[PDB]
């Protein structure tokens, strides 16, 4: 409705019947028009653009970052440090079509809590005029407070220049979320998406930053109002935390009574036999670079086939949704039950088939694409973009990226055209464990033959929502239990109509993880902070991976 | 096949990053980025869809002919004001909410200056032009006293008296003075002193990289920003203006220049100019700074055109008759139906209006009464269609819903505190300036007879009637169609370049009339042409008046003399003994690509510090501030070659 906002969608309405017919193949564009694949964000497809990508805050803040003319110098303030963190996670987003996160957010804001309090020192000297120069090189407890009940002493200077920072803290992490919550920049939705990691850090400056940022979504933005943006994520690695003989034990208690109130801090696992590593040494700090850090749009990039197993600066180049709740209605016709399952199969692999080569066909388009498009995303954040002239071509970072092979309706699929669902039935649980796998064993032969990254991905209800069901519905009447619904559940997912219990829906949930490495998560929809700590305690028992609470 | 074999080989263009194919129009975008790229594709659709749907025949067969230019023709139907003025008091003082978030007010100074920018970002999503602050050193004055309050009430804690008599302590200056050999009460008070300085110097130092930084990306519309100061007396105020020039002078990242904002700085009689007065000190220094950052600029309060009549020094100098400039050259000071104040108003449309094809047209004509009273007659129908075509367009932008725009109707605009989100804005939209426009004045009639003005010759009585004869039909133009007509000097971006290439086509080359392609500025001296500072300052003065809509007396000045500041001074004196009102001093900048150096030679080729060979010039453009000479419009290029320099 806004200027800037109805100025964009002249530009899509116009690129968006431009690419169906002078940059796709004859074959894919029936396929296409038939209504049986779907390119995500083809409005941005003449410009060859990017998914997303993990924002690497240590080298941006450690030396600035110039993009065009705009130019900043090292952080040497907390107040600096949060506030150059809010830029690099806008200038990126104009050059992509996806959104942001932080991974280990934790590691980042720690130096800097120490640094503007080790300087402070210096400040509060030159009034006495002694030589106070011991407040830095000693093993600090917690940054505590006190009551100030007069205090009195020499050292009362030491423990005055400690109080100057935890202040300043407080002060300084409320501008990251007011920045990342009320500047509205990107073009169209004019909303920067943006996610940070937190959870795994118990040096005394980390359990600090960390308890201030709990402390301030505890109090909220402008007036006791619950924040949007950045998304909060909490690790929970076992030896670290979780258990009551560990350090960062009394964080999460908080961070529990936090997400009690603002339902806002996810969880993730970070045992879970595929969510595992071992490059994690306990004493090395910066425990990240061998983690998991998810985002908030349910993507997954851990493991490449070329390369090194980690979440930093990758992302997804494009993904595409398959509509295999549309190819059961065809094989409904056949009587004979191994010949429909035959049926399914044969037609489910000519659309593979054509989306492995759809996906090629877009793969190829954007590798033509100069480094001067993308001023930021491909000079600091690309995981080998510091190595790239304006000029040059993508090709050649390009391939550590996921193409992502989705789809959508599992219970749909089978919950009328064969048989039953994947809920109340066992003989349909492995009958759907049977198809996924069937999708996950033909993405490891897309992989040898056409040489990238296929993935199965748990495609988050954001834009296909009701596409699918409408077109499909028209074409066949009303199927009842199929296209009565007005939206096709999400991947393997639980259908919500289908009443259940949280344990339940773990035991049932917990294979398909394993088997979607592209994206997946868990929702439990629902005072105590005690039955957070349940889902977490059900998500231990059995192998499941990203986890989240919701209100509504 | 036409209709879709050539608009297929224009979408190509814009994909494969072309250099001419009309995307390089504005130097402010990058075409080349995913958000410059789908600019175009919306932009190449609408302005097609404006000439068959939207406009009458009678202005469409002036724009086929190339007689009458609109400007900003993109944004047409999203009904898109041009600019505003942006008073800081309601935001910083009582909070506002954006979106889904909100704010409270400021306590301190680094909360008080990142607000000003927000609103700056904000507000430019929601239209076309640029956006501008005035009386920023009065706006930001009050909380540093604020600031002195929580630090005394942080010093009673720490300490333990009552130090309520300090609340208004009446302080001579907030100039930092060390504590050096002094024992005592001098080393606990003077340090709430010395505190607060580096909290200010720190707040300014955030405001400027919140601006230049913000530019230099975006997937919206450009951000186009500006403020003004000068003539605070109060030691608050003073503490402001010190602070935002040293902040300036020193520069954006690794000392560089800032391209935005842009900044203008207001000279009066008895209160900064003379000697005796307070702030001739800073008054000085500003002059230094302009010389080396090209701002801030320098605005009249003198003129006669400028004066007010309800300004009192027993008043805090009364910072809302105080004229001040948006960004360009746009001035919005007079009014019909309202007070003559430049606070929280702006522009609407302009359109330009082509004054050199009607001449050689009648130039087959051996009489000259014969040809002057023909030419008036075209004259007068021209002027009828545009005064229309402004009107039409006055027409679209009303019915404009107020949740469009939410930040301008709710704080930033006159008496749009008063109207709720799904309301209309006309009841307040008429505030705004028309502005008709012209170009190549001097190249109209008097460079095909004979000379041009302000070629040492006495031709300048007929340039002077044919603008005083537009000026007197703007204002009848006004008692007619109830509106405020304003004669401007329009800038020349993209239409530096566009009438000529098709009088040249349909006429052929002739000289004065075309073979100069890029054509002279409005009002302004053929920039081909030579005359000392004061000479061109005489024929362009009695310009000024007439041209109430805006006007800008550009000068070029040499390197050299960037490091004498009396240059700058000179011409502001000079500007005082005449009657112009607004004035800029251009000059030639290089950029570097790797350091970001800056130097006021000639020609730049390899960076001193680096050694790298993409040394830009970083020169001015009839509007605005902009390196990257790979975004200089082909016809803008050509008028950038042929510029003349002003020693004096
Ligand atoms: N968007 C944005 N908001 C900021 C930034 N820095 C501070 N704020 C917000 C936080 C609050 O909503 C507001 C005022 O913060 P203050 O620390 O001055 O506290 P205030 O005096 O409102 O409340 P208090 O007396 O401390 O309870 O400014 C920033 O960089 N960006
Ligand atoms: N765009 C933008 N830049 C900011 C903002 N706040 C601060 N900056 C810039 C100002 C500086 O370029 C940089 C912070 O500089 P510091 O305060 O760390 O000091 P600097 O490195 O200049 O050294 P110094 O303290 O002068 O010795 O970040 C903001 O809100 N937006
Ligand atoms: N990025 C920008 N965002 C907002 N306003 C801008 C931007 N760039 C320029 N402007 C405004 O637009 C004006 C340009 O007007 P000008 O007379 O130069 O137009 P032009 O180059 O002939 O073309 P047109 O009017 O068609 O864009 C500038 O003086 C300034 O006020
Ligand atoms: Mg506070
Ligand atoms: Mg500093
Ligand atoms: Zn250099």
């Amino acid at each position: 409705d806004t200027p800037a906002g109805m100025m964009m969608k002249f530009a899509s309405e116009t690129t968006k019947p431009f690419v169906d017919d002078y940059l796709l193949s004859e074959d894919v564009r029936d396929a296409v028009m038939h209504n049986y694949i779907h390119i995500h964000d083809k409005d941005y497809y003449p410009t060859k653009s990017l998914t997303c990508v993990q924002h690497p805050l240590d080298v941006i803040l450690n030396h600035g970052f110039t993009a065009g003319h705009g130019s900043s110098r090292p952080a040497k303030r907390i107040e600096t440090a949060a506030v150059l963190a809010c830029i690099s996670l806008e200038t990126c987003q104009n050059e992509m079509h996806g959104g942001q996160a932080i991974p280990a957010f934790d590691f980042y804001l720690a130096p800097y809590v120490r640094m503007s309090y080790q300087e402070e020192v210096k400040n509060l000297e030159k009034l006495t005029g002694e030589d106070l120069s011991n407040l830095y090189d000693a093993p600090i407890d917690d940054y505590i407070e006190k009551p100030l009940d007069g205090l009195q002493g020499r050292e009362r200077l030491e423990q005055h220049a400690i109080n100057k920072t935890v202040n300043r803290v407080h002060q300084a992490m409320e501008a990251f979320i007011h920045n990342m919550n009320t500047i509205h920049s990107r073009g169209g939705n004019q909303v920067v998406f943006s996610s940070i990691n937190y959870g795994t850090d118990t040096s005394a400056e980390g359990r600090c930053i960390m308890r201030e940022i709990l402390q301030s979504t505890y109090q909220g933005v402008g007036n006791g109002e619950t924040a949007i943006f950045p998304i909060q994520i909490w690790k929970k690695k076992r030896g670290v935390n979780y258990l009551p003989e560990d350090r960062n034990y009394d964080l999460y208690k908080l961070a529990c009574k936090v997400t009690a109130r603002r339902f806002f801090p996810n969880f993730l696992n970070l045992d879970a036999t595929f969510n595992q590593n071992e490059k994690w040494r306990a004493d090395d700090p910066e425990r990240y670079k061998w983690e998991i850090a998810t985002m908030g749009c349910r993507t997954r990039v851990f493991e490449d086939r070329w390369g090194e197993k980690t979440s930093i600066a990758r992302g997804n180049l494009s993904f595409s949704t398959i509509n295999i709740v549309k190819l059961a209605i065809e094989c409904m016709g056949i009587e004979n039950e191994k010949q429909r399952i035959d049926m399914f199969f044969a037609k489910l692999d000519n659309i593979l088939d054509i989306t492995a080569k759809q996906l090629d066909e877009r793969f190829q388009f954007q590798k033509t694409a100069m480094a001067k498009q993308f001023p930021l995303l491909m000079k600091y954040l690309w995981v080998g973009a510091e190595n790239l002239k304006p000029e040059e071509t993508i090709e050649s970072v390009i391939n550590h990226g996921t193409l992502g092979i989705g789809f959508i309706g599992l219970a749909e699929c089978l919950v009328a055209l064969i048989g039953k669902h994947h809920g109340e039935s066992e003989k349909a649980q492995e009958l759907g464990l049977k198809i996924i796998t069937y999708m996950r064993d033909r993405a490891n032969e897309f992989s040898e033959q056409y040489h990238h990254n296929y993935s199965i991905l748990a495609t988050p209800a954001e834009g296909l929502s009701g596409k699918f069901t409408k077109k499909d519905r028209k074409q066949f009447g009303v199927i009842p239990g199929v296209t009565d619904r007005d939206y096709y559940t999400n991947s393997n997912h639980v259908p919500v109509y289908y009443k259940c219990t949280a344990l339940k829906k773990a035991q049932i949930e917990a294979p398909y993880h394993d088997l979607t490495r592209g994206g997946h998560i868990f929702y439990v929809e629902i005072h105590n902070p005690s039955v957070i700590e349940s889902v977490v305690d059900m998500m231990d028992k059995y192998n499941m991976g990203y986890g989240s609470v919701n209100h509504n």
